[PDB]
Formats: C-alpha cells, structure tokens, sequence
C-alpha cells in the first residue's frame, strides 16, 4: 500500500506504472526504472519547480497523491477510487495527470468524469481518447495512434514491404492501434500474412506459438508490432529463444527504449521503431541523477528501484546477498531520460496554467485559494484548460521549434513522430534517428543499418525471371505466379507477353522484337 | 455529522437507492421525506427481502442482505453514496446487485459508476430512453419501460382532441429532456405544433418557475400544456401557477404521474389535469405489511421517525425544539395511507435479483442450497447474462397470471411499455386521480368520464377561431395556423375554408349555408 501524500493548496493526483504487471497471483512485479521511476520522479520535479515559481500559481502550493497503476487498468481503476472518496486523511484532488497505458487511462477516465476531475496524459496514445462524448474530462500532452498508425503505413509503403505480418497488444493500446495500420495498409496495397495477437496473463508458450506462426509466413520478413511495453519485451525474448530474426517495425510501445532488447539484442538488431517527437527537459537530468536513497525518502519506491538498478540490497530488502557500496549513483553512465519526459512536465504544467488562470479570474483581489474557489468547478476547469497556450515549461530550449503546449478540440496533442533503428556499430547497441514523419514520412536511407546488413524484401511472392517470365496476379492484389513465356513472345510489360510476330524474334532483354535474319 | 443508511448482513447483500429525502434546498444536501416514492419504496424493498428470506423455493439456504442508501434526489449525492458499494468489493458488506435509482438521473450516474466494478444493476422507476442503449449502459436493467413510449402514449392524446397548438415544460436532466424530446418528435409526425418550450431544472427557485409561467401565459392559445418533470420540479411548476392564478389544462408525464402530494395546496390549478403512469395493480401483502409498521416495531429503518412526525405532523423526543407531541395510537391505515403507484416495480426488481442468483447458485452450486465456493466471488458480468435471460411469474403478491404478470427483460434490459391515464377530478369535495384510459399500442380511453378544467374540453389551437357570418379559414404554410377572410356579401361558405359565388339571381342566406332566390 505505497503512495506519495504531500499536502498543499490544492492537490494534483499522479498514476504511474511504477511497477509492471504481477504474474501469476501477484498484482505488482519488478520496478519499471524509466518508464515507471523517472516519469514519477519528473512530476515530482515539475511540482517542485512550480512550487518555487513566482509568476506561476504563487500564493498557491501544490501537492500530489501520486499512486501506482501497476500497469493494469483494473488495479489502476481502484487506487483512483482514492482520488473521489476525497470530495466526500483524504485530500481533495483538482485534476489527475497520468496514466501511461491506454486501457488505464481509459477506465480511469470513465471513473474521474463521473465527479468532474480534468485528467491529463502523458503517454497514452489510444484514438479512442479522442471521443470527447465518452472521455469528455480527458486530455494529454501527446497525438492519438490514428497517426503513428499513417507513419507505420507510410513506411513499409516506401521499402515497398507490401507483404508483412502483424502482432498485436490485447487491449485498447494495442487493437485500435493494430486496427488503424491495417486500414492504412490496404489504401497502400499492403497486405497481412498472418495478424498475431497477444494479451492478458499471457505466459511463454503463447509468445512461443505467435514466433512459430510467424514463421510459417517466411516471405513476410517485416513484421509490424503495435505492442505494449511489457509485451513487446515478451514477444522479442520469445524470437530469441528460437532464435527467430525478422525486421521489426514497432510502435512507441517499443518506443526506444533498451530495456526492451536487452538480453536479446542480437534478435531485434536492425529494428525499426517509432516514438513520440521529443527532446529531453535539461534541467531534469541535474534532478533525477542527485537523487539517491539518503536524500529521496519521499518517494517510497525509491530503495526497491536503486536495489534493482544497481542490483543492490542495504537492510531494506529479502533475505539476499551483496550489499550495496553507498558511493553508486545514477549518473551519465547509468541514466538516460526516458523519451517521454518532456509530456510528463508539460501535462502537470497544463494543469498549473489552468489554475492559475482560473485562480486570476476567480480570486482577483489575492494570489491565495479564494473562497470563490474553495469547490471547484471542474467541468470550467476542463474548458479553461483545454483552451490553454503557453510556452513549455522554461525546461525547453528556443520558441520557434514549436514549443508550445496547447490541445486540439479534442485534448490531444500534436502528431510528431521520430523514427529511430536500433543499431550496435560501436559493440554496444543503441537507437539512432533515422527520420520522421509530421505529415509527410522522411527518412534519410543511408543512415539505417538493416538485419542481415541488406535492405529487407518483405513481398508475397518472388520476383519473375526476366528473360522470360511474365507476372500474373491471381484473386488478390499482392501474390503473384510467374509464367515463363514462348521463346517467341517479348514482354510488351511486366505483366504481359506478346507474339513478336512473324520474321521477328523477342531482343536479347525482351523488351521489344527485332528481324530475323536468313 | 449522521449519514443514515440501512446495513442488514446476509450470505449475499443487495444495494438499495431511494430518494427517500428530497433535493436539499440551498447549501443542505437533503431536505424533506419523501413519503411515498421514498418511505414506500424502500420498505417495499425491505417487505420484499424478508418476503424472499422466507421463501423455500426462492434462494433457500442463502439469506438476503440488504446496504440501502438515499439518494436525496441528487444524482451527485447518489453517486457519492453507491461509491459504498464499489469499495465493499475491495464493516464494508459485499454487493451482488443495486436497486435501484428512482430518478433517471440518478440511475445513469450510479450505473456509470457500478459497470466499472461490473455491479448489476436493477432500476424500478428510471424511464429514460437513455437507459435502453446497452453500450454505455451494459449492466442497467430495469423493471419499467422506456419513455420512448410514453411520449407517444402523450402525442397521441393530443391528436386525439386535436391538441395542435401546445406548450411544453421539461425538467433539466436525462428524465425531462430525453422525455420531452421524444414528445416534440411524436409531436410533428402528427401535426402538433409547440407554441413555446420552457424548462426549469438545477438549483432553481420560485423566480425561474414564476418565470415559466409568465412565458405560457404569453401564449394565450395553447391552452393544453405537456409536462414531462420530475415529481420535485412538477410540484413546484404547480405551486408558481397557483401564486398567479394561472389556469391550463396540464398534460404530465409519469414524473408527477398520480401523486396527490403534487397538488397538495394547489388543487383549483391541477384540476382537470390529465397525468400518465405505468400500468401496475397494488401489492396486496404489501398493504398489510406497510400498515402494520410503526415508530415502535420499526426500527430497522433510521429514517422511520423522521417520516412519521411528519406524515402526521408529530414530534416525541426525537425532533426540533417544536410543539405537540404524538398520539401514540396513530397509525398508517385505509384511510391516511394509499399504495405508490410503482410499489410493483420495486418488489418484481428485487425478486428479478433474487430470481438470476437463485439460478446460478442452483447452476454453480448443484450440490447443496448454499453458497458454494464457486459463488464466493460472483462473476457480476455473467450475472447480468443470467439475469437478462430471466423469465418468472410475479412476485406471488399478483392476482392470476393470465394478465401477462411475468416478469422478464428486453434485449435492452428495459420492461414492456403499458401506461394507464388518469385524471385530477374531485367530485366528491376531495381531490383524487381516476383512471380515463391507458395506452398499450394504441391509445385507448372512454372521454365520457373525463372532468375537464372550466367544464369544457380544452381547444388548443393556434389562431382564433373564424367569425361565423362571412369569414372563411385560410391555412397558410403550416398545419397549425391560419388566417380568417370575410367573404364578398354574394358568397356563402360552400365549406368552412372556401367561399363562393352565389351565382346570378341568387344570394347567400344569413347563415351563409346556402344560396336563395333573389326577389324583385
Ligand atoms: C519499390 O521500392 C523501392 C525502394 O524504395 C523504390 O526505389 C521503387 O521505386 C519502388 N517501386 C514501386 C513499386 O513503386
Ligand atoms: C378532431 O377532428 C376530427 C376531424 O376534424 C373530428 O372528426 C373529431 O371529432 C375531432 N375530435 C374531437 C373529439 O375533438
Ligand atoms: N503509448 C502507450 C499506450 O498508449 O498504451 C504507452 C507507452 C508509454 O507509456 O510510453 C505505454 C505502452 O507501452 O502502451
Ligand atoms: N420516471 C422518473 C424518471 O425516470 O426520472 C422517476 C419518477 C419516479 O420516481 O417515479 C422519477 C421522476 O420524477 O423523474
């Protein structure tokens, strides 16, 4: 029963999958370090910070009741049963920020609108989101999968991989996710060898099973992936078990994170994956990495994270070995920002923004809680902040780059994606960015390190022999036979072979006929 | 500092929601007892579960709890409270199933909230068309009907007695709006205009109704006014027309339905008033059971005493600093004390409750009568697929069982749509609702026992009626107004919109039915 309670003016709430999914019995598993820590850590850092700002909520503390949602919707869904007990020990909550799996963020959606509390996303990307009829008190800092869905399309579109196999998350992340690729892939003349789904309590042997049906697809060498974190993890460890090597074109689920590859590098070398456009918040990492078990005791997570990153143990830990030499640290060597970051500051922002404001219009005569806004209306809030516009948090380099944070009339936020490929020229595997979309797919080519150090051919059936064969589409529009024509016809086209004709004979490359002689 | 509430333990518990107080006026959050929707209603449900602990063939071997709470007519406070019931599934008692939520309102916020935890969910009195829609609302059923129907049961009252130009008053929420919406489509599709739409709602007070009224009175024409209000609202439009003396001739829909406690102080103004209901008959035992029940034998139900002092205007020591305190012969009979209208719906709720577990215990449990382990934790979403499928004949408090009293479900978990029509008379000194008809598919009432308001029945039409002597009607681009014409003094009216030429030698005669012969 952990959580983080600090008092203040007006209260924000935090969900975070600071632990992944419980297997078996168990609820909560293993430390999410980036994904779970950090984020949680950056909304304690953005609270800190607007707590030390003049111009921004002065006169007005905000504290948190930051809770794990042990990446399980259903689990979420209860602990922000704490959220609305409070506007009945319990502090009263002005608006949520969180929710980094879709399907949490949902039911914790249709839960918060039944009491008027605005929540705002960080990372979830779901198009069912975008519904203001069914989630009218959600927002988010980030675009909905309706185009990462349209830059994935595009992509395999380019390669001309025409010819691909489909795994998806069980779970509104996952299927409306798989589902706009696949009604981007037909507009593109793409089509789905076999579509794959994992999901629920899934163990090894249905990992295992979706490798071996993607293998009975062998010409499908590309398969697109519109997976969870914690799956996508699964799935990768699975191919490499039996040492299965596909090119995987994955969602942000995937994102760039290493945690995902680790252990199994060799299985996803050359994949390419996509992930929100970001840049890391500077000011973050001088946080983040001064934070150690002696100085962080507000965050009770923090020992059980240090141990597991450091593979540690103190006094504070099960019956183990190793103690732990108190010089660690999580410094340049050990930390990279997670990419996400940047929308966790900015959604606690937004929130801010949005009190402050309705803090000047309410309370006119004082920088303090008014009584005009002991109740809030939260319904004003929520169209008070969705008509927010202001300059990312000062974390954020320039203000020509785009760097404001506002919503569409629908709570999202802008459809940047980059696109990255994950190499290991210097031993050492990492992501690099190979491109991106914003409208348009782009992507510099050189640059992408494939598996098997070619570019991947992905097509249903293999290519016609020129000096001879002509290609014949069947029922469909992506597999074809090759038929090899009479040493008399010349292909007039790809498709098509035609009698050269008396006294003439097909030219040495079949494109056209020249005169015989004799 | 006391929040009341009814906590009886069991092998299984039922939640209850009443509005067994009504809205709290101003910063309170409730206000008075709501006697028959509230009182009634949830002692019905108490009559039921005992009723249901007593039956061997009905859920023998396990007891029903019950975890009641009032709704204070607020959706928000409701909401509050059912949160109650989600936290039991985490002192706290476990719930198998809610009845309840009388005002649609309420229901739809409460099963907002339960189908998160998949808490099925039983409304007796919610008839918002909203509710049938199994999407949003997957684990709402409901022993009543849709008002999709009622509104057409309303529409076509008025083409009946040509009602063409009416006004309209809705209640703010998914009762009054939905409700009325209905209406103004059954409305155009029988060529009834609406002179105005008013409606009144949140936190309003005498001025916005004051305010309603003035704007029908500007409407002199529409004499016919439809009503589609919750009781609450309906009671006050009644008492804001009683301060200015408005008299029309009201047209309610099941929300003020035959309540006399709406009337009450206002009677000269409701006469004549013609109200809809659902079509039930009285529970029988029920009578008995409410009738034996007093501040002395009943104290199971913390609400009792406040509802007694006043029902009877009393006070024991248990009250404010008053006056007067109580025969302790006083007594709810025959004569102080009538069946709400919708008592039915909640006991056929609770036993359509108790009837979908008692099937899946037999089914999960074929071994013994008691909660098996495979019941200890109920998968409420099969539950709720065991009890759409739910077929039984009414709780044994029902006559025959040839008059249809079987209870079951639509495929959108709604009841059938039978309303019966009443009207507000008071022949004999005192002021009662009569029954005047009903409506099952067609509309259905003999209008020779109907007491119209000013003795005559109502016309309700946009223009004033043609002068006799030479006018002739002219309808214009509606249905509903028009323009009178005198004619030429050598035409006579072949028919009530045309006039023509008597023709040569001839002229129209005074009445101007005809031509005659000229003289001379
Ligand atoms: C097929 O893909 C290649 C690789 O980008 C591209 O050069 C070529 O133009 C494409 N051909 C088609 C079918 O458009
Ligand atoms: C309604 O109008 C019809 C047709 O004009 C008429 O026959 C009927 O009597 C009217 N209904 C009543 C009873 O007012
Ligand atoms: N975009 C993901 C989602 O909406 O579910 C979200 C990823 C993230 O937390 O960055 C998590 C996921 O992997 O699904
Ligand atoms: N049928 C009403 C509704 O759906 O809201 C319900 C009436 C009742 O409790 O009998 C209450 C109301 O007044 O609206």
């Amino acid at each position: 029963r952990r959580e983080i309670k600090i008092e203040g003016d007006l209260v924000l709430g935090g969900l975070f999958p600071i632990n992944e999914k419980g297997t078996g019995t168990e609820e909560c598993g293993r430390i999410n370090e980036d994904r779970g820590i950090q984020r949680l850590e950056a909304m304690l850092f953005a609270i800190d910070e607007i707590n030390k700002d003049n111009y921004l909520l002065p006169g007005v503390k905000l504290g948190v009741h930051i809770l794990d949602t042990c990446s399980r919707d259903t689990y979420a869904l209860e602990q922000s049963l704490e959220f609305v007990r409070a506007s009945l020990i319990p502090l009263l909550i002005a608006g949520v920020i969180g929710g980094s799996y879709s399907s949490v963020s949902i039911q914790v959606a249709n839960l918060l609108r039944l009491f008027q509390i605005p929540q705002i996303s960080y990372a979830s990307t779901s198009a069912k989101l975008s519904d203001k009829s069914r989630y009218d008190y959600f927002a988010r800092t980030v675009p909905p999968d309706f185009y990462q869905a349209k830059a994935m399309a595009e992509i395999l579109r380019f390669f001309n991989w025409t010819y691909v196999s489909t795994v998806a998350s069980e779970g509104d992340y996952g299927e409306t996710g798989i589902e706009a690729f696949e009604q981007e892939a037909r507009l593109r003349n793409i089509c789905i060898a076999t579509a794959e789904k994992v999901g629920r309590s899934n163990i090894r042997k249905s990992y295992d099973s979706v490798i071996r049906e993607l293998l009975q697809k062998p010409n499908a060498r590309v398969v697109v992936l519109f997976m969870r974190s914690d799956d996508s993890r699964e799935l990768i460890a699975a191919a490499n078990r039996v040492n299965a090597s596909f090119t995987w074109v994955a969602s942000d689920g995937w994102g760039a994170q290493e945690s995902i590859v680790k252990g199994s590098e060799h299985v996803a070398y050359g994949a390419i994956t996509l992930e929100l456009a970001s840049h890391p918040v500077r000011q973050f990492d001088r946080y983040f990495q001064s934070l150690n078990p002696y100085n962080n005791h507000r965050n009770p997570w923090f020992r059980d994270f240090w141990e597991q990153k450091f593979q540690c143990s103190l006094q504070n830990k099960r019956n183990h070995r190793q103690v732990c030499d108190k010089h660690l640290a999580i410094d340049s060597s050990n930390y990279e920002q997670e990419s996400k970051i940047m929308f966790v500051v900015n959604a606690v922002y937004a929130m801010a923004h949005a009190l402050h404001k309705m803090q000047r219009t309410l309370c006119p005569q004082t920088t303090k809680l008014c009584d005009a806004m002991k109740i809030l209306d939260g319904k004003k809030l929520y169209k008070e902040y969705l008509l927010k516009i202001q300059f990312t948090a000062p974390f954020n380099p320039n203000k020509g780059a785009d760097s404001i944070v506002k919503f569409d009339t629908f709570g999202d936020g802008m459809g940047r994606y980059n696109v990255f490929n994950l190499q290991q020229t210097g031993g050492k595997y990492s992501y690099l960015k190979v491109g991106h979309w914003a409208e348009t797919l782009s992507l510099d080519v050189d640059s992408i390190h494939w598996s098997r150090n070619s570019v991947p051919t992905s097509q249903c059936s293999d290519p016609c022999a020129p000096n001879e064969m002509k290609n014949m589409q069947p029922g469909d529009v992506c597999c074809w036979i090759c038929i090899p024509c009479e040493p008399y016809e010349y292909l007039v086209d790809e498709f098509t072979c035609m009698d050269c004709g008396p006294g003439q004979w097909p030219t040495a490359d079949l494109s056209g006929c020249y005169n015989l002689p004799e």
